[PDB]
């Protein structure tokens, strides 16, 4: 076991892996560019509701009309019904429900304007310098941070233990009230479902800017890592990053990424 690790090279524009027992850096590319997050906004989104310590259990009303972004977005989720406030959680979390996420914001003590301004002043608590919210779903592109910065917000989510729960939820059942409705939710994440993958928290994004982006908490072997892959230019990208990482760290050897990911990058 004296041969070592060969070079580490994933397919994805920045990448930040960190083992969470020392907060030492495993692997970094590129992880200080600025770049559209999408739904891994939902982490912060979450991050603030429990801060405020409201009720879990407490039946909200869906409201999403201070979220611009979210006019003429389709949903199953009807507004105006309700569901609990843990129950929006998980399905902002485990299926980045849009509707979900807005209107944790829309029920939160000083009102939706003051959440966005949460949301900036944790990231700035965190030291997450490069990070920008501008609402609480990710449909909006200039929902922005870095590798390294969402590096420190899972770091972070490690005080939060639902978070981590319900994100990886692996499916859900949603009934509503007003009216009375039903609906079928699965996680973003095939990987929860793979009895390969130890994961605590996991959560994606897509944006046509930047691609597809995926942070997650995961124990690889014996050691729990963060793991935070950004613009990933090809359809699965972020998911085989993800096995590369894993299969790197149990063998110690690495897959040769394809022309196409190889080409995306070096341009």
């Amino acid at each position: 076991e004296v041969k070592g690790k060969a070079p580490l090279e994933l397919a994805s524009g920045s990448a930040m892996v960190v083992d969470l027992q020392t907060n030492k850096v495993i692997y970094a590319n590129n992880a200080d560019e600025v770049v559209p997050i999408a739904s891994i906004t939902k982490l912060m989104t979450a991050m603030v509701v429990l801060d405020a310590k409201l009720p879990l259990d407490e039946i909200i009303s869906v409201d999403i009309h201070q979220t611009k972004e979210m006019k003429g977005v389709f949903s199953r989720v009807r507004v105006n019904s309700e569901i609990s406030r843990k129950d929006m959680l998980l399905l902002a979390l485990m299926s980045s429900e849009n509707r979900a996420a807005a209107s944790l914001a829309h029920h939160y003590p000083g009102g939706y304007n003051a959440f966005i301004n949460a949301m900036n002043a944790k990231a700035k608590s965190l030291g997450m310098t490069k990070t920008r919210y501008v609402e609480p779903t990710g449909l909006s592109i200039n929902n922005v941070s870095t590798a390294r910065d969402l590096t420190k917000l899972l770091i972070a989510t490690k005080q939060y233990p639902l978070i981590g729960q319900l994100s990886t939820t692996t499916e859900k059942m949603a009934t509503f009230r007003e009216p009375n409705y039903t609906l079928p939710f699965r996680n973003t994440n095939h990987l929860v479902y793979n009895d390969k993958w130890n994961i605590q928290l996991t959560k994606t994004g897509f944006t046509n800017q930047a691609g597809h982006c995926l942070a997650m908490r995961t124990v690889i072997g014996n050691r729990p890592v963060a793991l935070v892959v950004l613009d990933a230019f090809g359809k699965y990208t972020h998911f085989a990053d993800a096995n590369r990482l894993r299969s790197w760290m149990e063998t110690g050897k690495a897959a040769p990424i394809p022309g196409a990911a190889k080409s995306y990058r070096q341009q």
